[PDB]
């Protein structure tokens, strides 16, 4: 699978038939049907830069993934009752500035999306058991506009250089990814799936109202990673988001 015109979202059914399920991702959050609702709790975010572990190219985008042996770095509140792990944050872009998020609000697309996933380990073991169970993973997406440069994404920037084709990985510790949520954590939350294979329906979505900025020139770094590996034809990482999927009569529900 990928984002090529052969093996792309368009096709990712005829593999993986959760492709065409009632709780897909991404979705367009239409502001006037959501329904505002009173228990929701706010976000809780506490994450110890010392779980920052590596970075890896995994030759669709990148990777940053979290030591999460212990409960050093949680989500909590919002919908849950329980307590979620942090074990990696992403990015999804577009080829242009024009689109390149996944979730769009009203219609709009921004520019990227930064996901920060984490695994219920009040009921799991692991992120292996957690990633198929409809409670299993919490993930805050952020909206992504192209704008002024974002000195916070400037760790995350520096350390592609190394990581630069596919299957390279490095150390990238002491770093604290709250640092790139936007400072209202005012949000939209429903019930859906990971964004591309496996596509499992294991996701409480927590989208942020906020959005973040991104300069040109930073969204040029994503996508001047190579897909291919080292010696073989130089292949950009010119897009990794996936079209926006019907809600099946899900309910977008909003904190504020
Ligand atoms: O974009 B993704 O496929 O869906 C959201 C959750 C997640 C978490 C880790 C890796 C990938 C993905
Ligand atoms: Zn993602």
């Amino acid at each position: 699978w990928g984002y090529d015109d052969k093996n792309g979202p368009e096709q990712w059914s005829k593999l993986y038939p959760i492709a065409n399920g009632n709780n897909q991702s991404p979705v367009d959050i239409k502001t006037s049907e959501t329904k505002h609702d009173t228990s929701l709790k706010p976000i809780s975010v506490s994450y110890n830069p010392a779980t920052a572990k590596e970075i890896i190219n995994v030759g669709h985008s990148f990777h940053v993934n979290f030591e999460d042996n212990d409960n050093r770095s949680v989500l909590k509140g919002g919908p849950f009752s329980d307590s979620y792990r942090l074990f990696q944050f992403h990015f999804h872009w577009g080829s242009t500035n024009e689109h390149g998020s996944e979730h769009t609000v009203d219609g709009v697309k921004y520019s990227a999306e930064l996901h920060v996933a984490h695994w219920n380990s009040a009921k799991y073991s692991s992120l292996a058991e957690a990633a198929s169970k409809a409670d299993g993973l919490a993930v805050i997406g952020v909206l992504m506009k192209v704008g002024e440069a974002n000195p916070k994404l400037q760790k995350v920037l520096d350390a592609l250089q190394a990581i630069k084709t596919k299957g390279k990985r490095a150390p990238f510790t002491n770093f604290d990814p709250s640092t790139l949520l936007p400072s209202s954590l005012d949000f939209w939350t429903y019930p859906g799936s990971l964004t591309h294979p496996p596509l499992y329906e294991s996701v409480t979505w927590i989208i942020c109202k906020e959005s973040i900025s991104v300069s040109s020139e930073q969204l040029a770094q994503f996508r001047s990673l190579l897909s291919n590996v080292e010696g073989d034809n130089a292949v950009p990482m010119q897009h990794n988001n996936r079209p926006t999927q019907p809600l099946k009569g899900r309910t977008v529900r909003a904190s504020f």
